[PDB]
Parts: C-alpha cells; sequence; structure tokens
C-alpha cells in the first residue's frame, strides 16, 4: 500500500487558461444518471444499494478488485431494477476499462485512501463526474491534482462527507445561517471511534487502515467532525478561509500494546512499529480569526464522538450528547444545556432543517448512519439531475482533507502552525456560501 | 497590569536557599493566622475558617473599612475572640504583617498584587496561602518561588477545584492504574462572567480591565490544577514542558458595552483584546497532551473540562463519565454517566479524603464542599508539619500558562518552554499520594 509520508506528503503553479474555476459550477442536468462505482466494500455496497432505489439513476458498472464483490453488486442491482450493470473485477487498473466501454455520467469511488486521488483524476478526464468517499486524498500533491483536473476538465470531484446531512449538523447550519448564537467565534470537531480492532482483521479496512498508523503521526481521519463546523463558518466560500493549523499528538501506546496482548509474536503489528500518537490535537486559525478544535482518536477505548460544537457570541451549539444553550434558545438561560429528546423536542420543531424535514423521515427509513447518507446520496442525485451546484465543492474537500498531511508537518516541525495552501487561488473570496437548501 | 515582554521575560539559587519540594514546616499546635483582602472569595475562607480546631484568626485586612469590620465582626461571634483589623491603604498589610507577626496568612486580593502581598508575607516569617492565579507574570512567580526557597516558609496556591469529589475520584482512580498508561487531558475554565463589566464593586473593579491589556489564558488553573496532578507533573513521574495557545476573536466584551454601557464609559473606550475563547495545547516531556481552555465571556454553560485519558479508559466531568475495560461491564463505547450507574462507580472509587471529611464539607459548602476539603487539608499539614498537597512549583506552573499563552499568541501561535521553577529538582520529588 503506497502511502506518502515525510516532506512528500505535504510538498508542493497558477491556473491554466483553458482551466475553470469550479466554485458553484453547474454541470448540465442528467435526467438519468449513468453511474458507475469503483471499490464496492462495505462502504461502497452500501452506496450501491441506497442508490439502486432511486429515481433517475442507472447504475451501468460495477468495479472491484474482487470478483465476488463485484457479483454481490450486480446481483443487487438486477434484483432490484431489472437490468445487470456491467460487472469488471482483476486489477487495480480494471477501472479503466469501465471508463472506457461505459463512459458513466459520474463514478462513485469508496477504495482505499491511497487510490482515490488517481482514480478520481482519471474518472474526471474519462469524462465522469467524481464523488470520492473520505478522505479525499493523503498528500497535498493528490490533492492539489484533483483540483486542477477538475478545473481542466469542468466535472464535478466531491468528497462523500456525510455528517454535514445529520440531522443535528443540519439543524445547526439552519440556527448559525439565522443568527441564532450571534457572530461565530470557535468550533470543535473529531472523530473519536474505537477502530483499534481492525488490527485483527486481514480483509476490509484491516487490511490497509492501521498500516497508516506505522508510516504518519498525523489526523488520518479529519472531515467527519470537520465537515460541519466548515461550512458553518462558511470557509473557502465568501466569508473565511482556513488559514493556519498547529498539531499536536499524544504518545503512540494503544495499538503497539493490542499487537503484543491479541496477536502472535511473528505478525506484522508484532514487529511493525505504530507512530501516530493515539489522541492527535489540532488548532485550526481561520483568516477571520476563528479557530476550530480539531481531534483524532481511533485507538483508545472511550464512546464515539465528533464532537460538531459551534460557539457563537450568542450562544453554543454542540453534539454527543446533543445539547443547545444561548439567549434566543428555549427560555434563554444559557447557564444550562438544553439536551435531552424531552427539551430538545421544541427546538428540533422550530429548526430543522428544511431539507432533513422533506428527506429525513425517508432517510431514517432507509438508513446509513442514521439517515445521513440517504440525505447526501439524494442531494447529489438532485444536484445532478437538476443542473444545480453541489453543496461541497472540491475546494471545501481538499480543505477539510488537507488536514492530514498539514498537521503531520505540524507535528514532524515540533507544533508549528503551518499555512494552509489556497485551493482556489483567491477566487474563494468571490465563492457563494452554502445557502439553507430547500 | 504588565503587558508585552514584561509578562514573560525572565538566575541562580542561592546556595543558602532550599527547594521546597516536599517541604516540612515546623509543626503548629495554635495557628496564628490572618487575612488579607476580605471580599467575596476572603471572607468565604473566613467564614469556614471559624469552625477549625487549633487555629486563631489574629488579624484581618482589607483595602475597605466596612469588610475589614465584617469579617472582625464574624471571627467575635463564631469564635469568641476579636481580631485586629486593618484597612485603608494598600500597604496596610505590612503593618498588620509587621503588628502581629502571623504564621500563615490567607491572600484573597485581586491578581496584581498576589506576588508582591505573598513575598512581603513570607519574609515577615508567614506561609503564605494564595488565591488563583498565584500570579501574572513569569517574573512575579520566580519571585514566589525565590523567597519561598530563601525564606523556607511555604508558599501554595490555593487551587480548590483539585479538592472535589470527581476529581479526588479521579485522582484515586488514576493512582490505582484503572486507565491505563496516561495519554491526554483536556482543562478548562468556561463560565460566563461578561456581566462584570456592569458592575464597579466586586471582581468587576478590577477583573475586566485584564481583558483590555493581555491576550491570553488569564485564569488556566482552575481545570488544569486537577489534570496536572493526575499526570504527576513536576513531581518525579513528569513536567510541563511546552505550550502552543490560540484565540478566537475578541467581540464579546466589546458587544455587551456598547450594547449596555453609555458611550463614554471606559469599557466603550478602551478595547477589549482577550479572545472570547483561549485554546492551548500542552506537551508533557513524557509527551502527553493538555488541552487547555478559557472562556469567561461567551453564555454557555459552566464547566472545566477534567478529562483524563489513558490507554484503557476516560474520565472526565461536566457531566461525570467514565468509560473503560475495567470500568462497569467493561463496555466502553457507552459513558458510564447520571447518578444511578455513576453510583457504583463512588462506592469503589470514593477518594479516602472524601469520605472522610465530604459529608461535612457538602455541609459546608464552597463550591460544593471542595473549599472546605481545601481549608482543613491546609490546617491539617500545619498543625502536623506534612507538606502541602500541592508545592510552590505546581502553582507556579498552573498559573504560568497566563504569560506563556500571551507569549505564544504574540508569537503567531509557536509552541513555548516552560521554565524550570524546580531547576532540576522536579526529578527527585515526591508525586501527590492519595492522603488519608
Ligand atoms: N463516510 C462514511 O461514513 C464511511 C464509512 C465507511 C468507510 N468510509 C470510507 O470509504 C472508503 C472505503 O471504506 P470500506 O469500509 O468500504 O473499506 P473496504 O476495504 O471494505 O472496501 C474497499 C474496496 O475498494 C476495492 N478497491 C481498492 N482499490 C481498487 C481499485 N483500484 N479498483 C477497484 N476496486 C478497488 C477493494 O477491492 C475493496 O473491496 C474508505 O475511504 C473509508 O474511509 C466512509
Ligand atoms: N478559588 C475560587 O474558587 C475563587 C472564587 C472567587 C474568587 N477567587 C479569586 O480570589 C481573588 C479575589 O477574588 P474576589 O472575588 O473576592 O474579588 P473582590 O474584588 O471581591 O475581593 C478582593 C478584595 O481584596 C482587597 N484588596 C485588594 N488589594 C488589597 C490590599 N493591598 N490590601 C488589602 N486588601 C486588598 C480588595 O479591597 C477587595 O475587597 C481573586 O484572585 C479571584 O480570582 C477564587
Ligand atoms: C460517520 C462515521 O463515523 N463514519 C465512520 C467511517 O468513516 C469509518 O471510519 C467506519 C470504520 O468502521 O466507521 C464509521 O462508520
Ligand atoms: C471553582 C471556580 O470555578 N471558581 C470561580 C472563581 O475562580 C471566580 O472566577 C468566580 C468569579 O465570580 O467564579 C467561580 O467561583
Amino acid at each position: 500500500v503506497e502511502i506518502p509520508a515525510g516532506d512528500h506528503l505535504w510538498k508542493s503553479a497558477p491556473r491554466p487558461s483553458g482551466s475553470t474555476y469550479m466554485g458553484g459550477f453547474k454541470a448540465p442536468r442528467l435526467g438519468r444518471i449513468r453511474l458507475a462505482f469503483i471499490g464496492v466494500g462495505g462502504r461502497g455496497f452500501s452506496h450501491l444499494a441506497q442508490m439502486c432505489v432511486m429515481d433517475g439513476v442507472e447504475i451501468v458498472g460495477i468495479c472491484d478488485l474482487k470478483e465476488e464483490l463485484t457479483k454481490r453488486g450486480v446481483d443487487r442491482v438486477l434484483s432490484r431494477m431489472g437490468k445487470s450493470p456491467l460487472g469488471y473485477s482483476g486489477g487495480d487498473m480494471e477501472y479503466l476499462t469501465m471508463l472506457k466501454e461505459l463512459k458513466p455520467d459520474a463514478v462513485i469511488i469508496s477504495t482505499d485512501w491511497s487510490s482515490h486521488a488517481r482514480i478520481a483524476c482519471d474518472s474526471m478526464k474519462h469524462g465522469a463526474h467524481a464523488f470520492v468517499e473520505v478522505p479525499l486524498a493523503v498528500s497535498l500533491e493528490e490533492l492539489w491534482s484533483l483540483v486542477d483536473t477538475s478545473e481542466a476538465t469542468r466535472k464535478h470531484c466531491m468528497m462523500m462527507e456525510n455528517v454535514n446531512y445529520g440531522r443535528d449538523e443540519l439543524m445547526f447550519l439552519n440556527m448559525v445561517r439565522q443568527g441564532v448564537i450571534g457572530d461565530l467565534l470557535h468550533g470543535e470537531a473529531a472523530y473519536i471511534h474505537c477502530l483499534v480492532t481492525q488490527l485483527g482483521d486481514t480483509r476490509g479496512e484491516g487490511a490497509w487502515r492501521p498500516e497508516y498508523h506505522t508510516r504518519i503521526n498525523g489526523n488520518l481521519y479529519p472531515t467527519h467532525g470537520l465537515g460541519p463546523v466548515a461550512q458553518y463558518m462558511n470557509l473557502e466560500r465568501g466569508e473565511d478561509r482556513f488559514c493556519r493549523v498547529a498539531a499536536f499528538a499524544s504518545p503512540a501506546l494503544g495499538r503497539n500494546a493490542y499487537a503484543k496482548k491479541h496477536l502472535p509474536a511473528d505478525h506484522r503489528w508484532n514487529n511493525t512499529p505504530f507512530i501516530c500518537g493515539d489522541m492527535n490535537t489540532a488548532v485550526v486559525k481561520t483568516q477571520l480569526g476563528r479557530t476550530i478544535l480539531v481531534q483524532l482518536d481511533e485507538t483508545s477505548p472511550r464512546p464515539y464522538s465528533r464532537a460538531n460544537l459551534i460557539q457563537g457570541t450568542e450562544g453554543t451549539l454542540a453534539g454527543f450528547p446533543t445539547r443547545v444553550a444561548g439567549e434566543k434558545l428555549g427560555n434563554g438561560n444559557y447557564h444550562e444545556w438544553i439536551e435531552g429528546r424531552e427539551k430538545l423536542a421544541a427546538i428540533y420543531e422550530k429548526y430543522d432543517h428544511p431539507l432533513w424535514k422533506r428527506i429525513g423521515e425517508l432517510a431514517t427509513k432507509m438508513g446509513g448512519h442514521g439517515g445521513m447518507d440517504f440525505v447526501m446520496l439524494s442531494r447529489i442525485v438532485e444536484c445532478l439531475r437538476n443542473g444545480e451546484p453541489m453543496d461541497q465543492n472540491v475546494y471545501e474537500g481538499a480543505s477539510w482533507s488537507s488536514l492530514l498531511p498539514l498537521t503531520a508537518r505540524s507535528i514532524a516541525q515540533g507544533g508549528m502552525p503551518v499555512e494552509f495552501p489556497d485551493f482556489t487561488r483567491g477566487d474563494w473570496k468571490t465563492t457563494m456560501p452554502l445557502a439553507v437548501v430547500s
């Protein structure tokens, strides 16, 4: 598994005259999206399963290294839609044959992190919009190649950050847009999720994800908690942008201890040291001076959390557990949290995002992390069919994912703040913020 | 108020001075105690000290004559003997020190005078117990260390949060290895104090002015104290190494002044520069991280975070919650929280100090009882000639977050190094044990 490390992870040209800034880009309408999947493991098959019941979608091709996973996807589509997609398996470049033969309008890429950028760039160069699982890529050069390829091909490239479509995340966006918590000051983002048992897995994510902990000390998974907070703050879209980040890491102990406790002495995780600090902590500074706490711990034994805290001069909203407080909320007693299902009912009633009210009920029926997956996929289909911009542009996906190489650089440089590259080349200033859709 | 480089700018220990780690003072069967500063906090300490055995409150000093009289009257009504009262000027406490020569003083003045009053008290032969933070600048903190080492008198910052029930229980659990090897801690002081801008009598008289002069963690000790002692920082095992600091925009207090105060008011003509939310990350020598945050402006619930995380579990406060392989059924995917589920955790891990005094401390009160536990330990240590649970170097290290975060912010967030107030002697300093 190719993993850029050291300077190649975070090392570095103006936009070509024939390239287009892709902020707010509207693609031609697709009344029936001819969609292909590249990588149908756990995540890829989940997207496939939900999209075979969506209107205006035709799944034309399915590609995976494993023949039986391709067949599982093909059989699922045939059962639900009455038409079989073409299946491709074998080598890691077999997806190129699918792109050439099917010429899909769009592809959903749910492979491991190492191949996200290459597969998405090839897809766009073959005339397909690229929807890519998190993180968008691993290195700064990979992120720039996705930006530059999108601008050169004028094809959508969107990282599929599903957390922005959670009910609480959508409600907080709605409350922030309405000015409920005043002027924004500070946000807190996290991915706290104990994944240490992946060390005992030889298939699925265990096959590739733990190895990243042996090569990179930094925030390997920064997007889930950050995505919502970045769009609360309108980062990269007119109002503000990521400016700098300083990163810090606790000792790297949990995974070394897990391997010694549960795995044989000759196992590779007992002979390859884990160097990624169990808890990664970073502080982002935006251009307007806001701070974002960003934390990653996918090792320690503790409850799941994404933090999802957004704080302003007139109140604070936070998740895990969902809680709100502010002068305009409830009885206005900001000294205590409004939390729990009973007290929050009036908050949901007043501030539920209209997108959640339109799709969230069916999304809770469909499922996928509580419904956010179905909302996210529905918005992708709606924007493609209506010729409307995506709720997340390529520069946002690149900026959120750049926390991985930038935190690693800061940690390698003793915790010094490092500058964010401007993937928009200054055009962030004229990029319209995400509105409250519908 | 020192600003700029004077806040964080800063000589060998004299051969005749003593390192004060684990220092044991002579026993005081009778403690002659004096109070300097009897506003809200000073009078709270005075009222609780009236029920202590082996304590004689001999003097009370405040700028305001009516506050001195309130303290004197309270001691007479509760203890049956009147202390001498001193008021009128900011150097009148020296007259009390000279006339009474107390064994110890409790200093509850505003931040600006903590270091000077405590230094003078020690030089006049009294142990110095100082409210938070211990001082403001690095030079002031060094002067407290050097004076304590030269006079061989106790200097202790009265960090009461370390004596909360949950904070004492977490200490007990950490000492027993319940959460494995320590990795990370989270400390905070989140408390909306913005209405001090409209108050002229209490802390409003002096505290908001600091927000116009310093951009940094003005109040770093409450959340940090417990986490530092979980990690045995400055006492053998580990030490504060470096810290990088960051601050949100400074908006809340400016907005409050324009909304509630006249245009010619000093808070409408002096800009507030301290970021509403201050965020800093400490690295220890063993490589642990400590998140330290301050927001005494924004409208949100009170919190000190009190999170300590190890390879086998995590303990956290606000709300109190624990999770780990050794805790409950070992299902760390969900918090053990709430009064019902935490009952078994308290039963198994209540700190013996809380079990001995907590029932009386709850009756007494003072931030839930932690104040009475802290004062009881101070008296016990003075009476028995025991070391204080918090030495002068810990108080200096925790308080140094103020000038060090301000310095880091002034340098664009670069990490800045902690001074070693122990001059290397932290390595041979015994960690705080689970005291009975
Ligand atoms: N947004 C979410 O909530 C969420 C949930 C799970 C996973 N993910 C992300 O989705 C991605 C995949 O996750 P996963 O759990 O399904 O891992 P997985 O190992 O189960 O699936 C990866 C699949 O991609 C295939 N693959 C790899 N390279 C290929 C190539 N060149 N051509 C064709 N197929 C290829 C593999 O055969 C494999 O089956 C990861 O980036 C992960 O971080 C996101
Ligand atoms: N640990 C806690 O929980 C806690 C609670 C409240 C206050 N505090 C701290 O205690 C200190 C005082 O807080 P406060 O609320 O009582 O403020 P306050 O303004 O009400 O009390 C300060 C008193 O000190 C007096 N004073 C100032 N300079 C003096 C001098 N040279 N000589 C004699 N008296 C002098 C003032 O007259 C005033 O009465 C502060 O450091 C504060 O941060 C701590
Ligand atoms: C929303 C969310 O947390 N998604 C994550 C996903 O990104 C991946 O890490 C997975 C691994 O099993 O666990 C979760 O589902
Ligand atoms: C333990 C604790 O939080 N103490 C603080 C104290 O330090 C001071 O800031 C006061 C201001 O009114 O509010 C609280 O009591």
